[PDB]
DNA sequence: TGTCCCTTCGCGTCTCT
DNA sequence: GAGACGCGAAGGGACA
């Protein structure tokens, strides 16, 4: 091709119009994996896929056309999206994350033909066939659930809910074939439990993690120490291969020349990523604090972000170690530390804010997100739904906070004005780790009914939605 | 050069209490 | 607080 560039950037300029309305984001996305053709076939159908029965957003149709095969999985959407809504009661949010992997196109035809089967022979709900089908090479998940869902039941004795967790991946066939076939030898050779071989095949490249456990698992023991629980406990993220190949490689340097025990070792190994983080610790703090900002997915981005961060964060926004150690330790603690830096002075001044209570805010996991959102929501909170400060604090001080406070704006006035609420107890239930769900849960239960309204409350911010599903199921 | 499938890394949120 | 859940991005291999 030549100077027909120019002809794909007018097609990607028109996507900039409306029925789309696609900024440089978006088009980055689809241009960086679905391909050309994937920008060019979202051009095409841009109407057909707006409206008609279909009626999709356009955050929908990137979210399609982004992946391998996305124009095929934007045809086939738009041929088998109503029939799988209307005929097998799915809604179109489910048909779009069916729809939203490589190979798309298969899975969605897929499920419209196995569907049935699944439900009816073997008893899966539409839900469960949804969460096998979401995942890149969801057509041979589905059809190995079917041949193989039977003898994993009757001859390896595990639950159907177990088959669908090892299948509800990427790979989700190959974990399947690979417990049916390593389950009895991990069991019997091994000393592992059913229970244990599921959660090492339930993530991405099970395969492969239990051959590796098959294969390392004596050695590990044997001859490095290791007990059987630890080498599961590695084992059972995604990368688990990985991760045992480096301990087995690492085990010995890092506890003879760095004087690291072996379940320092073993809990760093023991997260996504794994083997990039014991890595990067091989190569201001005591040691105790370096594994604990290793012992998190993405270890190994918050001891580099750390290690360039640290003199800049002490020195110019006058913050102390034990303070960047506190935002490091958390999953994602770069993307935290990072936006801590740029937004320190932003929100101490645009919003009037503490040192200590950034600090607080991005000291949980999702911290940039936190943050992002109280910059966002803080003015909306206090002046329109007249809350302090203090409290949107209080909201974004724990794992999801954006989610709570997004939520408090959604249902703070139909929790207050329909339902008698006080904003104190508002708060209060938002919150708490899973404030959203709690708030969420909450709201069902009182627009659509002993347990009076502030029983519910009391439940809400002690158990979060738990608390709430335990009390309907255990009803009398 | 697209389409399908599989593996690994990382980020974000919720459950268990 | 630790351990569990979900999901997107990115890269690799096979085959056309």
């Amino acid at each position: 091709g030549a100077r027909a560039l120019e002809a794909l950037l007018t097609v990607a300029g028109e996507l900039r119009g409306p029925p789309l309305q696609l900024d440089t984001g978006q088009l980055l996305k689809i241009a960086k994996r679905g391909g050309v053709t994937a920008v060019e076939a979202v051009h095409a159908w841009r109407n057909a896929l707006t409206g008609a029965p279909l009626n999709l957003t356009p955050e929908q149709v990137v979210a399609i056309a982004s992946h391998d095969g996305g124009k095929q999985a934007l045809e086939t959407v738009q041929r088998l999206l109503p029939v799988l809504c209307q005929a097998h009661g799915l809604t179109p949010q489910q048909v779009v994350a069916i729809a939203s992997h490589d190979g798309g196109k298969q899975a969605l035809e897929t499920v419209q033909r196995l569907l049935p089967v699944l439900c009816q022979a073997h008893g899966l709900t539409p839900e469960q066939v949804v969460a096998i089908a979401s995942h890149d090479g969801g057509k041979q998940a589905l059809e190995t659930v079917q041949a193989l869902l039977p003898v994993l039941c009757q001859a390896h004795g595990l639950t159907p809910e177990q088959v669908v967790a090892i299948a509800s991946n990427g790979g989700g066939k190959q974990a399947l074939e690979t417990v049916q076939r390593l389950l009895p030898v991990l069991c019997q050779a091994h000393g592992l439990t059913p229970q244990q071989v599921v959660a090492i095949a339930s993530n991405g490249g099970g395969k492969q993690a239990l051959e590796t456990v098959q294969r390392l698992l004596p050695v590990l023991c044997q001859a490095h120490g290791l007990t059987p629980q630890q080498v599961v406990a590695i084992a059972s993220h995604a990368g688990g291969k990985q991760a045992l190949e480096t301990v087995q490689r690492l085990l010995p340097v890092l506890c003879q020349a760095h004087g690291l025990t072996p379940q320092q070792v073993v809990a760093i190994a023991s997260n996504n990523g794994g083997k990039q983080a014991l890595e990067t610790v091989q190569r201001g703090l005591t040691p105790q604090q370096v594994v604990a900002i290793a012992s998190h997915d993405g270890g190994k981005q918050a001891l580099e972000t750390v290690q360039r961060l640290l003199p800049v964060l002490c020195q110019a926004h006058g913050l102390t170690p034990q303070q960047v150690v506190a935002i490091a330790s958390n999953n994602g603690g770069k993307q935290a530390l990072e936006t801590v830096q740029r937004l320190l002075p932003v929100l101490c001044q645009a919003h009037g804010l503490t040192p200590e209570q950034v600090v607080a805010i991005a000291s949980n996991g999702g911290g940039k997100q936190a943050l992002e959102t109280v910059q966002r929501l803080l003015p909306v909170l206090c002046q329109a739904h007249g809350l302090t400060p203090e409290q949107v604090v209080a909201i974004a001080s724990h794992d999801g906070g954006k989610q709570a406070l997004e939520t408090v704006q959604r249902l703070l006035p139909v929790l207050c004005q329909a339902h008698g609420l006080t904003p104190q107890q508002v708060v209060a239930i938002a919150s708490n780790g899973g404030g959203r769900p709690a708030l969420e849960s909450i709201v069902a239960q009182l627009s659509r009914p002993a347990l009076t309204n502030d029983h519910l409350v009391a439940l809400a911010c002690l158990g979060g939605r738990p608390a709430l599903d335990a009390v309907k199921k255990l009803e009398h």
